């Protein structure tokens, strides 16, 4: 009877069921009986013929993973050539791939501030950002949502020498975008380091998909780093630190989530080196998810256009948000749904995701089956 | 400049004392006999294991397309998982992107403030990690100390405890005494979390792993996290227990949650891996084997437990340099040095690897006797 020490996950179960708060997993077939606006594969690519083709090609050279850390005998020429691939297309003088955006997020912040300095954090961050922020063994301050004043008066005061700010660029609580220009105005005054992650800029904002950093003229700044993921634009998995030559190096000799991980696979380096071959080629992508999002908007009645990809549906009511979001199912359409803890209290609502490749018949069953299972909820 | 020129002075204090690191690069090809990888099982270049990733990468796409509570949960990753189960003798399991978010997922979701860690003091370091994450009380106990942990869990103020251990340490390579510290557990009603990294596919007559080696496969109170990157050649860690920790981690495990989740060409990789270790369980005894074969080549009188050979020369710039005159003649081997081990152990790590051949063995042979035999002078 080792019951005891596991029985209580019970207790946790009856009090998430009993807030309507515990999350199951739905079984994806390969072939999609339903329409997809809820994955974050904006620019449709993971299943472009090129990216298998990246892919496999890496796998049948490479093999099925790296073998082992990147500071032992994981670092194949597959890994620096897509590295530089990447920081050539953002504009950055150097790229480092992790496994994961989540362990990429915590390699470059914990790196990059650690005990006896100062993190200044925004209070709708990623998870990814809030554990890095815990692990960093720094102090947090916590800012209100992109509230550049409250930075200043946060680094104005400090007693600490070095100062991290850390925000995403597109936000994925709102999908609003941050100020990136008047934040690291404010850094560079103070000699703070400014952090971005482009989770979702990447592959959406930019005229070519660059991200929001060098849309706003921001890419290749001396005190600005960037993390961002290979698994939403582009197609495939791992994350990437971008910034200065010495970041990397620094990465390379102190980040813990970057020494003591195996270091991403091979056929995702592939994957993902194919998948930015086709946004260099194709940029069209990055303005034809824009493009999807505000019909989405307007489908959804919301009626500021989105800048980014992700339509929030504010319907106000978690049984009614959950509700929507099972109609739409039904009906063919698998939507986003968030409900407290994730958002405010009141505020439960619906995401759609867009993708470049959407086609006018899938948007006319978004328009079909959203209108009619809000116009309900409504 | 400001901010990031506080990092040219620290590659000026660790370069001056010997310690930076930088990343080499390989070719397809590789030019030296690999001593250093934990391909365990030499399975990450093999036919099927190829296969299986290419098969997977052709039927789903490069990625998994998001979180799997979101749209990223496939077919695939659930058979996978039931195909790791079965062969662990666990009750479920759930793979996530890799064994680092294993181990911080599965360790933080299931102490939680209120509660207690009892650690072990070579944790590796996605263990140190996840107790500072975890925001529990956290208790690190001398190495393989059962009478330690015996005592912090019977002082403890705390209802909910998990003693967290590697069944084979990362850094020396022996055992953790797990049917002598999973008694404790239960005299005092403990959860125990063994990451099994470098017992799987190495341990155990089938490669089962070393909890399953003792016995205590499918225990109610043992939760074990694992990577599918060492003998099983791919990218992914994996938890497995009971079947209320996978709900509970679906749930509440944040690296697991807001992460992306495992691309499906590394599962298809490491599913064909697991079939050729479970058809090939003399994989398996072969990494012990040649384990054991380098510890003698290396002078280390000790039968190995583990795939690698620690060699320990006491002096980091001897054992740099003994890594650095195996390297110029054609072999790969590992070399760690404070803090990385403790003070006085600098070492290098020979890693067995069930594809080793007897000709790759006579180059070790000759090539570690000149090394070691000029460095131990």
């Amino acid at each position: 009877a080792g019951l005891s020490p596991l029985a209580w996950l019970a207790d946790i179960e009856q009090r998430r069921r009993a807030e309507g708060l515990r999350r199951e997993l739905r079984v994806r077939p390969p072939v999609a009986a339903e329409l997809d606006l809820a994955s974050n594969d904006y620019l449709g690519l993971s299943q472009h013929p090129d990216v298998l083709d990246g892919g496999v090609e890496a796998l049948r050279t490479w093999g099925g993973g790296a073998g082992g850390s990147r500071l032992v005998t994981g670092n194949t020429e597959l890994h620096e050539a897509f590295e530089h691939q990447l920081a050539s297309f953002l504009g950055a003088e150097s790229a480092l791939v992790f496994s994961s955006g989540y362990t990429a997020n915590l390699g470059a912040l914990v790196a990059l501030s650690g005990p006896g300095s100062l993190i200044v954090s925004d209070a709708l961050s990623h998870a990814s950002l809030v554990d890095a922020c815990r692990l960093s063994r720094a102090r947090v301050v916590v800012s209100p949502h992109r509230d550049v004043d409250a930075v200043d008066a946060a680094l104005a005061a400090r007693t600490e020498e070095r100062a991290v700010v850390v925000t995403e660029s597109v936000f994925s609580a709102d999908g609003d975008l941050a100020p990136l220009r008047d934040l690291h105005a404010v850094c560079r005054r103070h000699g703070a380091l400014l952090l971005v992650d482009e989770a979702h800029g990447l592959g959406v904002r930019g005229t070519r998909g660059q991200g929001l950093l060098h849309e706003v003229g921001l890419a290749g700044a001396p005190d600005i780093v960037m993390t961002t993921t290979l698994s939403k634009a582009l197609g495939s998995q791992g994350g990437a630190v971008l910034g200065p030559e010495a970041v990397r190096a620094h990465l390379i000799d102190t980040a813990r989530s970057f020494i003591f991980d195996t270091g991403l696979a091979p056929a995702a380096v592939g994957a993902a080196s194919a998948a930015l071959r086709v946004l260099d080629a194709e940029p069209q992508r990055a303005r034809a998810v824009l493009d999807r999002a505000a019909e989405l908007a307007t489908i959804a009645g919301v009626t500021e256009a989105p800048v980014s990809a992700v339509v929030s549906v504010i319907l106000g009511d978690p049984e009614i948000a959950v509700g929507a979001a099972a109609a739409c199912l039904d009906r063919g359409v698998r939507v986003g749904c968030f409900r407290p803890p994730t958002v405010p209290a009141g505020t439960s609502r619906l995401r759609l995701a867009a993708r470049a490749s959407l086609t006018d018949d899938e948007m006319a069953l978004a328009r079909q089956v959203l209108t009619d299972v809000l116009a309900t909820a409504r």
